[PDB]
C-alpha cells in the first residue's frame, strides 16, 4: 500500500530501479550517520527531514541545533562536559576544548 509507516514522514524517497534518487549509496542522512556510514535501510520508500535537517529521535532539527554524544549521554549546543584537566563543548555537532592549563 506504498505505506512508509516509518513514524511521522517529512520528505517521501523512494528508490529508483538502479536507485539514481539515492546512488544507491545514500539511505539516511541524519546527525549519526550525516557523515558516517549509513543504514541498510531507508534508501528504499522512506520519509527522512529536509536536507538542512537531520532525523534525531524520530524528530527533525537542524544539523547546527544536533545533539551531541559524550560517554553513552546525549548533550546539547553549547553545552559543556568536564573531561579530565580540560573541558569540551558541543560546537557545530563536534566538541570544542579548552585544552586549558591542569589546574
Amino acid at each position: 500500500g506504498a505505506m512508509g509507516s516509518c513514524r511521522p514522514p517529512m520528505v517521501k524517497l523512494v528508490c529508483p530501479a538502479d536507485n539514481l534518487r539515492a546512488e544507491g549509496l545514500e539511505c539516511t542522512k541524519t546527525c549519526q550517520n550525516y557523515d558516517l556510514e549509513c543504514m541498510s535501510m531507508g534508501c528504499v520508500s522512506g520519509c527522512l527531514c529536509p536536507p538542512g535537517m537531520v532525523r534525531h529521535e524520530n524528530r527533525c532539527v537542524a544539523l547546527e541545533r544536533c545533539p551531541c554524544f559524550h560517554q553513552g549521554k546525549e548533550y546539547a549546543p553549547g553545552e559543556t562536559v568536564k573531561i579530565g584537566c580540560n573541558t569540551c563543548v558541543c560546537r557545530d555537532r563536534k566538541w570544542n576544548c579548552t585544552d586549558h592549563v591542569c589546574d
